[PDB]
């Protein structure tokens, strides 16, 4: 059980760290629990209020790999001093597709439940 | 950032054409079926889910190459549990895909 | 386009998977733990709709675990050249892989005792 403690901490340090830095995160963590409460406080079945719920959280976990590697592309931009930024694009190319993606679950479950 | 970073994959990976294809071609079939949202809405996220970890996929191998590739056993393992994660999102999406199908006949 | 390359790229992946494995910890756990879930998937009476996202939330978890081994890789690679690290991009990696585990128990919870009563 002592890795597991350790592992979460990284894993709470790092939240932690993501909602005061990046301002997209924390809304999204919004979008999570609006997600959670509507898709709560409406009347569907589990296979809708799943994805509802798991699209979202998607984005939150896609936001945070493209978090960590922004963050490995800035440490190198400390010593490099080399602006290419290839990578930074094709990590944000992953959250849109994330977002549309959860979009269009949205649109697609919901205008069927209504 | 994002849209930079599409037109560059399309560019520069055959891979992601092939999946971007995938995703239309999916939305297409999806959409041509008569199914339910649960369903329509898993046969199109599971391929998409396929574009997104290949374009993270992407990025990391990137992040590879602005270091100095050299000779490293620290690059490649990064470049192939990144592309291990590309697989098992399509695995993911192919069992999906048969799951819901095999179900529908 | 060439497809004679699709067996390349087959091969890093499963070099990727056995390279996780014999180094990863959390990642054998973790594959110990989707393993066991999707095999219980295959065997529960439930729709179609309810059983891929039993396999599929677990499988993510997987798919998220292997990009943040991927990420450390490349933090590794940097420890060598430079000397001080924050862990920040680590440590995010962690935050997502959490995200993940947390969406899939949630998934199993919502789909058992919504469908089981
Ligand atoms: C129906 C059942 C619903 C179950 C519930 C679903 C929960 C969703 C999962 C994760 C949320 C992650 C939130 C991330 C918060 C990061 C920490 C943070 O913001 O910390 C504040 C900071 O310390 C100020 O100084
Ligand atoms: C009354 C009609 C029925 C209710 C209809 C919805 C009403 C509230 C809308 C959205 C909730 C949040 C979920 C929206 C789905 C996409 C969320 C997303 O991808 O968010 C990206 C992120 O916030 C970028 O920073
Ligand atoms: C119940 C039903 C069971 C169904 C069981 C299905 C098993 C076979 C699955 C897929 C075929 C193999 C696809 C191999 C593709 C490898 C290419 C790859 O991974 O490319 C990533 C690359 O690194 C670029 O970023
Ligand atoms: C339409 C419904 C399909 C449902 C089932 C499939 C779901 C996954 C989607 C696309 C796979 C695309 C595969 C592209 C080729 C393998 C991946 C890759 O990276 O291949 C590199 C290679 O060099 C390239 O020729
Ligand atoms: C009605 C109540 C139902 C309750 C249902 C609860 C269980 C949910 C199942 C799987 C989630 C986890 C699957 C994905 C793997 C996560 C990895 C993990 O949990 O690792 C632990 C670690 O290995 C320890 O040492
Ligand atoms: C029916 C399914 C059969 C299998 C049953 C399995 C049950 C496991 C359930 C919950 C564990 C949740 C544990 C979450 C611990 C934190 C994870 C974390 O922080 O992971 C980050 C780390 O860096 C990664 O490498
Ligand atoms: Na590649």
């Amino acid at each position: 059980f002592t890795r597991i403690i350790k592992a979460a901490g990284y894993s709470w340090k790092g939240l932690r760290a993501a909602w005061i830095n990046e301002a997209a995160f924390r809304q999204e963590g919004v979008a999570v629990l609006l997600a959670v409460v509507i898709a709560c406080w409406l009347d569907v079945d589990a296979c809708t209020r799943v994805l509802l719920i798991s699209s979202v959280m998607l984005v939150m976990i896609v936001e945070l790999l493209n978090s960590a590697i922004e963050a490995v592309v800035d440490r190198i931009g400390s010593e490099y001093h080399e602006l290419s930024g290839r990578a930074k694009d094709l990590g944000s190319a992953a959250v849109l597709i994330a977002i549309i993606d959860a979009v269009i679950t949205w649109c697609i479950l919901l205008w069927s439940h209504f």
